[PDB]
């Protein structure tokens, strides 16, 4: 029995079989014909599409080839068929934002994440670095299979499944809380005086720290400037019992119905904080939250949902899911109104991707690890709320940020997805 094959959202294949003349024992392409399993984007979808390898042993405990990564896994019973061929699977995966999302990296360690946010249609999920699935499926050296996995920026692991510290991205969901709380007032003119703040001396030596100096600081302000002292201010005046009941109609702790092993989003280590300085590292995305960008894309989802949560999907046919009312719609609006000013203004950390005829909301996010530093990038097509991109770079203190390399991505999203 052929094996089912895994075509993206149009037909186009991400894993198929292909006919190659290999030079009875096959090595490598040139004598005999042979089926091997072909994989036609190669590394930019091969954590999530994976690769195939030979039936062993120990799989024949728990009772041709078989899946052994990825999604020729995880539907591995669905495409092995019976010898009645294999079933085809579709995608939501759109081949050319998934290769356009790969390139932006170069080797670079980081992840994307780009969904249709209003169906939850995950039209790209990149990881980089990565690695060639048609030789891990059909032949590697030694030589080439040891260089992967000495490589310490660790190709094979799926960058889009892990959980990360969300960063700076994290205030429009604080912020949001906080509209909904009835705590925070947009256009409340904050004073804010130098770069540091703490509540009192009872933190001691931590600050919270800023960026920019600026006085005042209202909701809009602080967004675009990206200040954490007004969102450590905010989470600390609407208090832990008002953020966490915002936080927890979030997706956290929830394993989601898609077929990519991922660990739930938590906020914090225990069910409180137990430190208002952990309190306010929370407000502006760092602490002890864990979230991957699948999970993040996920969260964000409802500032183009006025307020409703749209859970992610990778198989096309599968019935769009939702969580209704997660954040108000005037929340959700305000937030990504205010988002505008990142690609809009000169001054904005996004307006490199400013583009008059293109209404594009944006926010930024530099993490700091226990150090090291990742860069973010949340996009949020405002035009027509068709797609939403989610982009990381690892240890960006040496590969850059993530607005540096984006670019072109959101540029072929504006003139294709729209
Ligand atoms: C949000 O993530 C904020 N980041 C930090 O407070 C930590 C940090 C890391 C490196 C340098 C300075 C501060 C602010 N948002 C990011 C961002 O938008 O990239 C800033 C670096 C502007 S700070
Ligand atoms: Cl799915
Ligand atoms: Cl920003």
């Amino acid at each position: 029995a052929k094996r089912g094959e895994i075509v993206d959202r149009n037909g186009s294949g991400l894993a198929i079989n292909k006919v190659f003349d290999e030079v009875f024992v096959p090595i490598t392409v040139a004598t005999k014909d042979t089926e091997s399993r072909y994989y036609p984007l190669g590394e930019a979808a091969a954590q999530l599409i994976g690769y195939t390898g030979t039936i062993t042993a120990e799989d024949i405990e728990k009772n041709g080839v078989i899946g052994k990564t990825g999604l020729e896994r995880a539907f591995d019973k669905e495409l092995r068929g019976q010898d009645k061929d294999g079933q085809t699977i579709k995608l939501t995966i759109d081949s050319g934002v998934q290769q356009q999302a790969f390139a932006i990296f170069d080797k670079r360690p980081g992840s994307a994440v780009i969904t249709d946010p209003q169906k939850g249609d995950l039209l790209a999920t990149v990881s980089s670095p990565s690695y060639d699935p048609n030789k891990m499926a059909n032949g590697i050296s030694q030589k080439e299979y040891d260089a992967y996995n000495n490589n310490k920026d660790l190709p094979f692991t799926a960058r889009f499944a892990t959980g990360y510290a969300p960063g700076s991205t994290f205030k429009t969901i604080t912020g949001a809380i906080g509209l909904d709380a009835g705590t925070l007032k947009p256009d409340e003119e904050l004073e804010i005086n130098g770069l540091k703040w703490q509540k009192d001396k009872s933190w001691g030596g931590y600050f919270a720290t800023r960026v920019k100096e600026a006085s005042p600081v209202n909701l809009r302000t602080a967004l675009v400037n990206s200040d954490n002292i007004y969102f450590a201010q905010q989470t600390l005046r609407m208090g832990e019992d008002k953020f966490r009941a915002g936080l927890n109609k979030f997706i956290f702790g929830e394993e989601l119905d898609l077929p990519i092993a991922m660990t739930p989003a938590q906020i914090s280590n225990e069910d409180k904080f137990n430190s208002e300085i952990l309190l306010a590292d929370t407000g502006y995305g760092q602490g002890q939250l864990l979230i991957s960008p699948i999970q993040q894309a996920t969260m964000y989802s409802v500032f183009q949902n006025n307020g409703t949560l749209v859970y992610p999907k990778l198989v096309l046919d599968k019935e769009t899911k939702k969580k209704d009312n997660v954040i108000s719609a005037n929340a959700a609006n305000t937030i990504a109104t205010d988002l505008l000013g990142s690609v809009e203004d000169p001054s904005g950390y996004v307006y490199n991707m400013y583009n008059p005829n293109f209404s594009l909301a944006a926010k930024t996010g530099t993490a700091e690890i226990k150090g090291k530093e990742n860069s973010f990038l949340l996009t949020l097509d405002r035009s027509n709320n068709k797609f939403l991109t989610m982009i990381m770079v690892e240890n960006s203190g040496e590969n850059g940020s993530a607005t540096d390399i984006s670019k072109p991505l959101i540029d072929y999203l504006e003139a294709t997805i729209k």
